[PDB]
This record gives C-alpha cells, structure tokens and sequence, in this order.
C-alpha cells in the first residue's frame, strides 16, 4: 500500500468520524420541494423525484413511512442509512443533501442521477463488453475500499443501486441496509441472487459479503444475467452454497479467474477478505489495464452517455402509479425514530 493511500483512507476516516459522530439533522421541510414523479417503489418507501422550489435544483427524496418501517423491523436500518449516508463522501456515493422528519415519514433527499439505473442500460443492451464491465467493477472496488475501511459493510449491490450520471461514471444509491460493523454482524437481508453463502447459513458474517456480491455483480454485467438463478428463492440458495458455477466461454480466463476467487463460497479464501485484501483484486490480471488514479479522478472516457435531456429528465426511470405523500395530523413512531 502507496502511502499515499494510506494517508488518503486515513483522512477519509477522520471526516467519516467527526460527522459520524455529530450527525446533521432536520436541513429541510418537505413544503421547500415540488413534487414531479415517483421513481421507485417498495415495501415501507419510495423515491420521488422533487424540485426545490427556490434553488430549481432537482433531488431524489426517498420517501419511507414510520409505520411500516416500525412493521417490517427496519428501525434500526433506517438509522443506519441516514447516520451512514450523512457521514460519507467518494465520487462513486450518491450525495445525501438534507434530511427530515414528519409526523408519519421519514425523508433522505440525495442527487437526482438523470441517466438511470445500470439495471435499465444492461437489460437493454443485453451484456456489456468486459472493458465496459470493468470500468463499472473499478469504481465499486475503490468505492468497497472507501467503505470497508470506514468499518462500513453496504450489504445491497445490485444493478438496480447503480445509477449512470451525466459522465457515464457509477453512483452507488440504497443505504438500506448499511451498517458501521466492526467484526460479525448477523441479519438476514440483501436480495437472494446476491447474497453470499454465509449469510444464507446464517452465520455471522463480515465485509466478504460485498465482495462476493461484486462477483455476482461483474457475473451479471458480462453475461446478462447473474450466476445462480431460479425460480425460487430457496433453489437459488442451493446454488449459491454448492460451490459450483458455470461460465459462458465467451468470458476471458482473467475473468473466470477473478470470479472463481470472489464467488468463493469459503470466505476465509475470497479474495476482498484475505491478507492483502483489496489489493488481492486490484492486482488481478483481469484489472491489468486499469489506471485505478485515473478512475478515481473521472479521467477516463466512459463507456456510454445515457441519453437524457436535462437534470430533470425521467425517461431512463420507469412509470408507477402516482400516490399522495400524506402526513397524519398526529405524531407517529416519534420514540423509535428520535435521532433521525
Ligand atoms: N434504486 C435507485 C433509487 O430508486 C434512486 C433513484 C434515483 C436517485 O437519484 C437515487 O438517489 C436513488
């Protein structure tokens, strides 16, 4: 390690600490903002996107409803996202600007990233090339860097979470179920075609998982589709736990390589967790011609553009039905959601 990237995490960690542990809150109210069109939707919360309505600047406020937060036993994940995303600044990060609270909702107004989710663009385009997968994959390893040695697990990647900007570069959104953990952390959450072996086993389980879930990821980018795949979620975890997986021929052997060492189902061997840690990943052949500076600058030409008008252009999001953001008359869950 360059101590220039020693000294680099250092100070990340210091900004990290002092906001960590003197967070912001109640920067805006929700009459500042315009509303213009749900962008996505879920179980306790969505995210719309708004207009403040002095600035004109756009945001993405995501929208979660105390009750079913309260229900669906997210309290303590929804203090995590915002004490998290309040505390952290990378390139690749989605920016948190102002959050809230009201007697029913809970309200984290991050950038609004116009160019769409990476899901949308891959699906799209069927797979990307391995050039353009691994110009996305550097990011998140430096953005897994950042974040592991803020002790931060982030627990969520998917390409759904990754949003293209303006210049073609990543913005990794979904705090959701990010967490300051040092050591084990125990709870069962992701999504089924990512999660690595040890948390299926329900074991107590470390920043490996994100590396695994890279794998997965970088899997999907260059295939179409991820490695373990079926019809439920219980023969998907069959899968995953079996320590087979199969790859198109198309792939590289630099890319088998790379996957086989983070689809490695003993986490004590997977790349991201060993001895060298990240650097096991960064120095893999597969990353041979990446200039890890140069993407950390936004140097390097990106492999597209989305198409999109203007930072207030929906057309890369898709349609859902509108509904009201209504707020009871009375205080809702105020105990549980104090230091938000
Ligand atoms: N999963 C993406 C999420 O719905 C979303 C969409 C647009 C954003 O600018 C954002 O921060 C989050």
């Amino acid at each position: 390690e360059q101590e220039s990237v020693k000294e680099f995490l250092a100070k990340a960690k210091e900004e990290f600490l002092k906001k960590w542990e003197s967070p912001s809150q109640n920067t805006a109210q929700l009459d500042h903002f315009d509303r213009i069109k749900t962008l996505g939707t879920g179980s306790f919360g969505r995210v719309m996107l708004v207009k403040h309505k002095e600035t004109g600047n756009h945001y993405a406020m995501k929208i979660l409803d105390k009750q079913k937060v309260v229900k669906l036993k997210q309290i303590e994940h929804t203090l995590n996202e915002k004490r998290i995303l309040q505390a952290v600044n990378f390139p690749f990060l989605v920016k948190l600007e102002f959050s809230f609270k009201d007697n029913s909702n809970l309200y984290m107004v991050m950038e609004y990233v116009p160019g769409g989710e990476m899901f949308s663009h891959l699906r799209r385009i069927g797979r990307f090339s391995e050039p353009h997968a691994r110009f996305y994959a550097a990011q998140i390893v430096l953005t897994f860097e950042y974040l592991h040695s803020l002790d931060l697990i982030y627990r969520d990647l998917k390409p759904e979470n990754l949003l293209i900007d303006q210049q073609g570069y990543i913005q990794v959104t979904d705090f959701g179920f990010a967490k300051r953990v040092k050591g084990r952390t125990w709870t069962l959450c992701g999504t089924p075609e990512y999660l690595a072996p040890e948390i299926i086993l329900s074991k107590g389980y470390n920043k490996a998982v994100d590396w695994w879930a890279l794998g997965v990821l970088i899997y999907e980018m260059a295939a179409g589709y991820p490695p373990f795949f079926a019809d439920q979620p219980i023969q998907i975890y069959e899968k995953i736990v079996s320590g087979k997986v199969r790859f198109p021929s198309h792939f590289s052997s630099d890319l088998k390589d790379l996957l086989r060492n983070l689809l490695q189902v003993d986490l004590t061997k997977r790349f991201g967790n060993l001895k060298n840690g990240v650097n096991d990943i960064k120095n893999h052949k597969w990353f041979a011609t990446t200039d890890w500076i140069a993407i950390y600058q936004r140097k390097v030409e990106a492999p597209f553009i989305p198409k999109f008008k203007g930072p207030g252009d929906t057309s890369n999001f898709d349609d859902y039905e509108e509904e009201e953001i209504r707020v009871s008359i009375n205080e809702k869950c105020g105990k549980e959601f104090t230091e938000f």
